[PDB]
């Protein structure tokens, strides 16, 4: 299995018009995998979306007295059940580093800590994460009656989006948690793939350097990521690597060489270690003084020449409604990484790749 996939953050609070937009985009272009998100935590979080998953340490769902409110389990069944009959295979991710949607930083309020990292380490925070991961996992889809731990239709848990432990620059402490979480989702579910989520950081690996000198951090363990260490992990089945130079302090004339670099070391690594790569986020600004059609395809012929078994763009939208229209009434590109089924030369090139990958 080698696929074009991209990502979709919203799959699990919008409308059915907006979630079906995005599935029957995804088959329109051939795209075979959506990374979505599994959480929303945190009251506020869930007051802002009007859905609710994990307002509140063990409460899963919508808060007893709490009425008119989606329940963002059932919006993920909608998904679910949508993207089975569409043909689209989905990776549903389990928290986030960042604070969108409550994040890790929501577990360490909730918990009193002081610390972003503290979600790794405090006892307490990583036993309500099991237990959502364990309510989420075992939950049963009210359109399929097929409890996810069964579902086809989701092809990998992944542990966090973009984890990091800054704190811990020897790369153990992540090491230890995504030892923990991933045999923990193995004992609950032993038929999906299992992921970290991770950005694909490397920590001094003797002659992997960034091209051009530039972005450093991303190969030196600044961010306490060992990528090669977590890939060997025995309860991770692939490794996975998000690509953005121009969040990294690249410059613009380097974004497609210091990506090509990136794919490669990362492909390199996983071949050694025996285990498939997937470049599960990329991109590039659509403002950048750089032609991204020829980027995304020199960095798609890449994956595919050397035998990375996956490249999925972040990101695909489809129709938008309500305060989330553009012009064109789709939802708005807010990132500058929008892409949608239209004419453009970067959306003509995800159906040309979808039909080779
Ligand atoms: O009453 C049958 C069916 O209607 C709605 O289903 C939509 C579906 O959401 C769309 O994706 C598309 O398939 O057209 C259908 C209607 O013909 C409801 O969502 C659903 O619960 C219901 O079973
Ligand atoms: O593309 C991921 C990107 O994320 C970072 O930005 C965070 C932001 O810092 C947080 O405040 C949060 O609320 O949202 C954003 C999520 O992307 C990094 O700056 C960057 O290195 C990383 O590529």
């Amino acid at each position: 299995f080698r696929f074009i996939g991209s990502n979709n953050y919203y799959m699990h609070y919008k409308s059915n018009r907006m979630i079906d937009s995005v599935l029957e985009s995804a088959r329109d272009m051939g795209i075979k995998v959506l990374r979505i998100w599994g959480f929303l935590d945190g009251e506020s979080y869930c007051r802002d979306k009007n859905t609710y998953m994990h307002p509140e340490p063990g409460v899963f769902g919508v808060p007893e007295g709490i009425s008119n409110a989606q329940n963002g389990f059932e919006r993920l069944d909608y998904t679910i059940a949508k993207a089975k009959e569409l043909g689209i295979k989905l990776i549903i991710v389990l928290v986030n580093n960042w604070d969108d949607f409550g994040g890790m930083n929501q577990y360490v309020r909730w918990f009193g800590g002081t610390h972003h990292d503290d979600f790794y380490r405090d006892e307490r925070i990583k036993e309500e994460y099991k237990k959502y991961v364990s309510f989420l996992i075992n939950h049963v889809n009210v359109y399929t009656g097929v409890p996810y731990r069964e579902e086809p239709t989701i092809m990998a848990w992944e542990l966090a989006n973009e984890l990091r432990c800054e704190t811990d620059k020897s790369g153990n402490t992540l090491v230890e948690w995504v030892k923990e979480m991933s045999s923990y989702i193995k004992s609950l579910d032993p038929n999906h793939l299992v992921a970290v989520g991770d950005e694909g950081f490397f920590s001094n690996y003797e002659g992997f350097k960034p091209y051009g000198g530039e972005a450093e951090w991303a190969y030196n363990g600044w961010s306490g990521v060992d990528w090669k260490k977590l890939l060997s992990i025995e309860t991770v089945d692939f490794g996975t690597f998000h690509l953005y130079p121009s969040h990294w302090g690249v410059s613009p004339e380097n974004y497609a060489q210091w990506g090509a670099k990136w794919i490669e070391d990362h492909i390199k690594i996983a071949k050694e270690i025996g285990k498939p790569v997937v470049l599960e986020e990329y991109g590039i600004p659509k403002s950048a003084p750089v032609n991204r059609t020829a980027i995304y395809r020199l960095w798609n012929d890449l994956v595919y020449d050397l035998g990375g078994d996956g490249a999925m763009f972040w990101m695909l939208a489809g129709i938008g409604e309500g305060s989330d229209r553009d012009e064109r009434g789709y939802y708005p590109d807010y990132d500058g990484f929008r892409i949608v089924n239209d004419d453009s030369p970067e959306a003509e090139l995800i159906r040309e790749y979808a039909k080779l990958f």
